[PDB]
């Protein structure tokens, strides 16, 4: 079950980066978005996942302010965590 303050499908930012909390429901392979080959992209391998918000699988992401993500998700703006 997701956190109360999780990102929801129905955010717009949400829509407009088309995050899903599940990578495996997502076009990130559409995207083919650079640093990794698409299909080994998630939130957790991210440079905007944030490892100090959050509990267990639902962390933060500096583009969501105030909510978090799930580290199995992904979105268009995943870009390789390089530090
Ligand atoms: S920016 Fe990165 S951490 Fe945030 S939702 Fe998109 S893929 Fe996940």
């Amino acid at each position: 079950a997701a956190p109360a303050n999780a990102v929801t499908a129905d955010d717009p930012t949400a829509i407009a980066l088309k995050y899903n909390q599940d990578a495996t429901k997502s076009e990130r392979v559409a995207a083919a978005r650079p640093g990794l080959p698409p299909e080994e992209q998630h939130c957790a391998n991210c440079q905007f996942m944030q490892a100090n918000v959050g509990e267990g699988d639902w962390k933060g992401c500096q583009l969501f302010p105030g909510k978090l993500i799930n580290v199995n998700g992904w979105c268009a703006s995943w870009t390789l965590k390089a530090g």
